[PDB]
């Protein structure tokens, strides 16, 4: 029995960042860059109006002018130069004939004469200064400047750098692909209707795929593997030749006589641990097979009780696939909190308490911060338990009561982005 | 031009959740719950053994005893009673069987005499007490328990519940389908190479189809526009008859004469709004469409400068994709943070300034919290300012110095969960 930082630090040490590939611009998306990026040109390429209004010259001053040209994009005003007691009209976005310096905005602006005869004249009402409302060339980004570094994550932002670069086809570190079984002889589909003697439904599959569809991996379910050492074995060696990065299973991990899934990895690859000091999840396995050729597969042994099930995959495997998709910072986030209701704390596993948090205006103490509230009992088998938690507390194996008000460090186990308010 | 708390208020009040829909237990994954979630039948279903070891009658204590049946699944030990003087052996999930009111694991025993002889015998090593590792039919989920409400979103633990409850074909609010294309003529691909005088690659519309895309709906992507008033009439004419139910146009908003998104969209239907006091984001337009039979259309004119396109979808569009798929918390998580540099407000328009945010065991006050630091130069053109942009700080419209340490209010815009640690 290791405590749960021990067996953290073994399985980041064992997991490897997976080989570059390239992939199109939208399939880059969530993805870790495997390259820096450069703009070949810069942004603006040409000196662009930031206003809807008229290129001057600045030193003109307020007064009546012609218009000589018309600016909003491609070729226009080519060949045109504003000279001095001559304007042009431009539209944001819009280059800078030769020859003006400034822009003075539509609304400092007033048009003089008949619209219909040809000639275009107006009047500018104030004094602008040389190189206002224009984007010099290279001043959004200049030519030849790094935009993306290698192990940045690519979000939207990101996305529109890449599109302004001109990069579509993009080198990116990919998802590891997970395959799935569920282990037991009482289990039976989730499609069962009425249920007989000694049947529950498989959840912990459907629960795992739903989470590593979360973490954005391919999946590869294997279903549900009967309690017989033959058949887990073949299974297993289908998932480690087949070209998956990462194998899950449940159940088959605790004391019972029909529990393969440890011998079985201790005979295939390296088990490096079998049991962690914990609050739900102690009968954890995690191995590194080899593949031949020629690939290392990862593989966890989850627990089957649902809670110890979803708390090991939170804890464990989340950081494995962050680590395998390049992440830099794969831990989860931690923040501190206080809790809004007692909570008594295990005297020998320290726990990880489900709980729904939080920002409030004021957490109890007069400043903001996040509030947690229990989810209830937090027995192994309660499923319910897990339902809404965004956070576990983490709580050390003191004995105590943890009164209401007191704070706890909590690991935020769902997109913050996606936190009900208070 | 009205301020964001006021265009927000109208763009809530104008959004309505979509009609619900049956999908797969896999498709409902991010949905919420347009119906209750009852269990057709307890979790366990049978008495269930908490342990691997033995199934005993507590009252008989310890001592040597004959094991009469083994049970771990379906059928096992169907029709045996474990009487005063006996036991059976059980693993962790295994049945009960009739007779037995307690179990003793597998590390409290003793297995006597000879393995090869038919005949098993074990010593119980401790005093048991009635109930002691047994999980009795529905302590976990009780039969025809509500396991899962309207609104609610359903996560990873929430597949769990509905795989537990046998329920593989969900009622749940579906996603916007969201169409997104460009408006102007100095647009070009951004598969192109070399520009020509006046052009610039669209960043807008892949920025924006990534956006969508992490908030889980289906793009139309309609490509770019010119800045003609019968082109982009057709475009979006073609958009509204399409069935989206929302429509992203970025540029074509401002004060130039070729701008036509508003007055198009004034014709097709009821702009509400197309001014709002914000540092950036400026001229966005905000109008309701209906189609024809029959359904009503939103459509969003966010502004054609890259970092006001990406703030405006942020604030305003990212709520509305929420409100529209049932989420009863469409609201952005807001929280309280320290900034780690000074920081000039705007003296009229209050900012949404970029930060890159994350949690530190001490804030610079000597407790933990959020801390801030600036991505820069804040130009509306300048998409290097949304780089790894995590938060956007709220800073009002006072003219003012904000120093290093102050506090200030932040929305977070990217996933909380996925937070690089200090
Ligand atoms: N799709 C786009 N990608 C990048 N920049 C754009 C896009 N559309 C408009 N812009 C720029 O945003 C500014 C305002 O656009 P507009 O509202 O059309 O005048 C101008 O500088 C445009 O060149
Ligand atoms: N796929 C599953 N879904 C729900 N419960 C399970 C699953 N697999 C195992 N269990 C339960 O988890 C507990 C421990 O499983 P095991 O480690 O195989 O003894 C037992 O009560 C099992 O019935
Ligand atoms: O042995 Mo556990 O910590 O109830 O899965
Ligand atoms: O007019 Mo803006 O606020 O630079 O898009
Ligand atoms: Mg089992
Ligand atoms: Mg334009």
């Amino acid at each position: 029995m290791i405590p749960t930082e021990e067996a953290l630090r073994i399985v980041f040490g064992v997991s490897k960042r997976l080989p570059p590939v390239i992939v199109s611009l939208y399939e880059a998306l969530g993805k870790v860059l495997a390259e820096d990026i450069r703009a070949p040109d810069p942004l603006p390429p040409y000196p662009a109006s930031v206003k809807d209004g008229y290129a001057v010259v600045a030193s003109d001053g307020p007064g009546e002018y012609p218009v000589i040209t018309e600016s909003r994009a491609g070729n226009d005003g080519l060949g045109v130069t504003v000279t001095p007691g001559t304007v042009a009209y431009v539209t944001t976005g819009g280059p800078i004939p030769d020859g003006a310096d400034a822009v003075v905005q539509v609304e400092d602006t007033k048009v003089i004469g008949d619209v219909s005869t040809e000639s275009k004249r107006v009047k500018i009402l104030i004094q602008t200064k040389k190189g206002t409302d224009i984007r010099r060339v290279g001043c959004d980004i200049e030519k030849d400047a790094t935009v993306l570094t290698t192990g940045e994550r690519i979000g939207a932002s990101e996305i529109g750098l890449l599109a302004t670069a001109g990069v579509t086809m993009v080198k990116v570190y990919p998802m590891p692909i997970v395959a799935i079984l569920s282990t037991g002889d009482e289990l039976v589909e989730p499609t069962a209707g009425t249920l007989g003697r000694g049947q529950i439904r498989d959840s912990n599959r459907a629960m795992l795929v739903a989470a590593v569809m979360q973490q954005q991996c391919k999946v590869v379910d294997l279903g549900i593997v009967r309690d017989d050492r033959k058949e887990l074995e073949k299974v297993l060696d289908e998932a480690v030749s087949s070209g998956v990065d990462i194998i899950l299973t449940s159940g088959g991990v605790s004391m019972g006589d029909r529990d393969f899934v440890k011998p079985l990895l201790e005979e295939k690859g390296k088990v490096y641990f079998s049991k962690v000091l914990m609050k739900p999840g102690k009968p954890l396995t995690f191995a590194e097979i080899r593949a031949k050729p020629g690939k290392t597969v990862l593989a966890f042994g989850l627990p089957g009780n649902p809670v110890s099930c979803l708390v090991c995959f939170n804890i464990f495997v989340v950081p494995t696939i962050r680590q395998l998709a390049g992440w830099t910072s794969p831990h989860p986030l931690r923040v501190r909190l206080r809790l809004q209701e007692p909570i008594k704390s295990d005297p020998i596993r320290p726990e990880f308490h489900r709980a729904i948090i939080k920002w409030k205006d004021n957490d109890g103490s007069g400043t903001p911060g996040f509030v947690a509230e229990s989810t209830g009992h937090q027995m192994s088998s309660r499923l319910l338990s897990m339902r809404s938690a965004n956070a576990l507390l983490e709580l050390p194996a003191t004995g105590n009561v943890l009164s209401a008000g007191s704070s706890v460090s909590a690991i935020i186990v769902s997109d913050i982005s996606a936190f009900s308010i208070d």
